[PDB]
C-alpha cells in the first residue's frame, strides 16, 4: 500500500472500463475483478473472489481502457480469494494510439503470485504512457483467475478557450490626453468555465506614436470571472495611441 | 428541475463499479434510474442494481476520467419488489488520489417506494471525477436505481506552434501602402473540428514612420489543417522582420 | 483494410456500454465485441452476443465516451453460436449528452445476413459525438449482435496559462549595446507529463527607438516539463526599461 502511495488506483476509482476475453459466467466477470474484492462467503450464488475465464489457454486477457492517457507506474496482480486459483505469470500489453499496440518487455513473461491473496507489484522499467493496457495471462495454478489494479500519476484537465481580434477601434480614446488612460472592451467567453481560468492576452496589431522616441503599451485582463474579462488596453505619460489588438487564451484547470 | 443537465448513467458517461453483487442478473447493468425488465420472466432478473452482503458498507461508485460539476444525485427502488434504500451518505474524490465525504458523512433522504423518484441536490455543487452512493438505511434489501447529473462538459485540443518568421530583412521592410508577408503553417496533427487561432508577437525589428509604429500579425485561412500567418505592414512603414507564436484551439 | 488507421472502439475499451435489458447474466454487452467467441464446450458461458431479455423495436446499446470522437463507421455481426443477428437498425447519438439525434432521421441502416459475417457501415457523414446506440429495428430469431465502432484517432493536450512574466522596470535592457538580456525563470503550477510547446509573447512594452528602430525580443530557453527560462533581450544600441509577457504552454498525449 506505501509502495503506490499518491497513485492513483485506476480500477478502485472506476476510471476505465474492463473488457475481458471469456468470462466463467456471470458471476465470475469483470466486476469482480478489483484489487482485494471480497463478496459474500456465506452465499454461493455471487461467485467468485476474482474474474475467472471461461477458456483455460493462452489467449485470454483483461484489458483496461481510459480515454485519457495515463503514465502506468504499476500493475499489481492478486490470486482469488475464495479458491486455490492464481495466474503466475503474465505478458503486459498496452497502446497510447489505440491504433498500435505493443509488448511490455517484447512479450517476456512478468512475475505473478503464488497464493490467493498476497498481492504482487510490478513496477514497469520504465513508466509507460498509454490509453489501455491489458493482462494477457500466460502460466497458471487452477485456473485463469485473478485481481488486479493498475497504478497511474495523477492526471490534470485544462479546458481552454481562444478568442481572436479584441479591438481599441481606430483613433480611439488613448490617441488623446495624457498621463495613464484606459480604454477596456468587455469580452464574454463562448462558455462559461467550471472554474476560474487564466488569462494571457497578448498584441496583434500596434498602431502607435513614440513620445520622445519612447513606446509605451499594454493590455491586460482585469475582473476575470468564469463567465469572461475586461480586455484593458492602455497608454501612458505623453504617448498617442491610435489602436490597438489582442488575441486571448483563457485555460481553466480540473 | 434536472432540465439542460447531463445524466450520466442513461448516457453510458462513467464506469459503474459496486462493492457487491447478488448475483449476475442484479448488477450494475441494472442500475439506470427507471431500468425497466422483462416482467413475464424471472430470468432477467431485479429492477435494480442489489448488494450480495446486506450491511452498512456496500456502494455503487461511478467514475468519470473528465472531471465534472454534479448538481444533483437521483434515488429510486427496485422496480420489481418491495425493495429501495431509505438513506445513504456520498463520497466524492476529483483527483482519484484523496476522497472526501459529502456533508461530512452525514445522511441523505433517500425513497420510500419501489419507483418515485427523489433528486437530492447538493448542498454546493461537487467538482469531482469519482462519485459514490453509500447505502445506510433500507427496507427490505440495499436495491436501488440511480442518476447522477452534471453540467454539459467542454473538451478543448489545443495545439501550440512557436516562432513563424517573417526572416531577416524581409519585404515588408520597402514599399508604401498595405503590404504582407505570408507564412504557411500547418498544424503537426489535423483537428477534429475548426479551431480558433490567437497569434501574436514574440520579436519586432521595425521603423517608425514619422514616429508611427504600424505592426500587424493575423491568421488568414484557417482551416483544420493549418492556416496563413499574414505578417504586414501599412502606410510608409518599413518592418524589417517580425516573429509570432500561435495557439490554436479547437472545441468538442 | 477498409477501416485501416481507426481505433476499434469496444476491443480497445475505450467505451462504457449500456444495454436496455440482457436475455440473462451471460448474455450481456461483457459478450458484445466483434468477434467475441468464448467456449463452446460449455453452456455456462452463454451466448456469442449481446441478447436482450424483450424482443421488441425498443432495445438498444449505448456506447459511451467521455471525450468526443468522430465515428467514421459502425460494424455489425450476429451471434456466433446460434441463428440470431439484426438485419437492420437505427443509430442515434449525441454529441453533448444533452440532446439526441438520429442518422437518416431515424432510417433504417442495412444489418447482418448470418451469424459471422460483419457488415460495416460507413456513416454518410462521419459523426461527432460522446455516445452513441444501435437500436435493432429487425431481426432473425431474437435481438443478438455483437459490434464495433471505428473512430478517429484522438489526441489529448494539456494547456498551462501564466501572466504577466516581468523584466523588472529599468531592467539591464535599458544601458549597454549589442545583444543583451534578462533571464526570469518560471515554474509552472503542475508538471506536465510530457515536454511541452511554449507561445510566449508580449503584453506591455516600454522601450527607447534606436534611430528610428524598434527591436525587442522574448524566448523561452530551457523547457521542461516543470518549467522555462523567459528571455527578454534586445540587441544593437536599442535601451528598453521593460518588458513583459504572458505564456501559454502545452503537453500532448
Ligand atoms: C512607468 O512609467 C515610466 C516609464 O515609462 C519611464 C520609461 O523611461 O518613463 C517615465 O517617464 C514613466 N513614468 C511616468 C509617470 O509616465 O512605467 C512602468 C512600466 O515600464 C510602470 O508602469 C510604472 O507604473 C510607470 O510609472
Ligand atoms: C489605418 O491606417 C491609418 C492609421 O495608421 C493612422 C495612424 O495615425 O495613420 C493614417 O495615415 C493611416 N492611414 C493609412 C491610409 O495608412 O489603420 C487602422 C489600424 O490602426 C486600420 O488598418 C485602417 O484600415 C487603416 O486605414
Ligand atoms: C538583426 O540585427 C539587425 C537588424 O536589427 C537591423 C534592422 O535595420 O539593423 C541592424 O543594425 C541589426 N544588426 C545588428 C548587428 O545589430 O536582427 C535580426 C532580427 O530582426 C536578428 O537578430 C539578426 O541576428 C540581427 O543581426
Ligand atoms: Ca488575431
Ligand atoms: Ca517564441
Ligand atoms: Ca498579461
Amino acid at each position: 500500500a506505501m509502495s503506490t502511495q499518491g497513485l492513483v488506483q485506476l480500477l478502485a476509482n472506476a476510471q476505465c472500463h474492463l473488457r475481458t476475453s471469456t468470462n466463467y459466467n456471470g458471476v465470475h466477470t469483470q466486476f469482480n475483478s478489483a484489487l482485494n474484492y471480497k463478496n459474500n462467503g456465506t452465499n454461493t450464488i455471487d461467485g467468485s473472489e476474482a474474474w475467472c475465464s471461461s477458456i483455460v489457454d493462452t489467449n485470454q486477457y483483461i484489458v483496461a481502457g481510459c480515454e485519457v492517457p495515463r503514465t502506468f507506474m504499476c500493475v499489481a496482480l492478486q490470486g482469488r480469494g475464495d479458491a486455490d486459483q492464481w495466474v503466475t505469470s503474465y505478458k503486459i500489453r498496452y497502446s497510447l494510439d489505440n491504433v498500435s499496440w505493443f509488448e511490455y518487455r517484447n512479450g517476456a513473461a512478468v512475475t505473478g503470485v503464488t497464493d490467493r491473496n498476497t498481492v504482487v507489484n510490478h513496477f514497469f522499467d520504465t513508466p509507460i504512457r498509454a490509453r489501455s493496457i491489458a493482462i494477457h495471462p500466460l502460466t497458471w495454478n487452477g485456473h485463469i483467475s485473478l485481481r488486479c489494479e493498475f497504478y497511474t500519476q495523477p492526471v490534470q484537465s485544462s479546458v481552454t478557450q481562444v478568442g481572436a481580434d479584441i479591438y481599441t477601434g481606430d483613433n480611439c480614446a488613448l490617441n488623446t490626453g495624457s498621463g495613464k488612460r484606459e480604454v477596456v472592451v468587455p469580452v464574454k467567453f463562448q462558455f462559461e468555465f467550471a472554474t476560474l481560468p487564466k488569462v494571457a492576452l497578448n498584441f496583434d496589431q500596434i498602431d502607435c506614436t513614440d513620445a520622445t522616441n519612447q513606446t509605451r503599451i499594454g493590455v491586460q485582463p482585469r475582473n476575470i470571472t468564469t463567465k469572461g474579462f475586461d480586455c484593458v488596453f492602455y497608454t501612458w505619460n505623453e504617448n498617442k495611441v491610435y489602436s490597438l489588438r489582442a488575441d486571448y487564451i483563457a485555460t481553466a484547470l480540473e
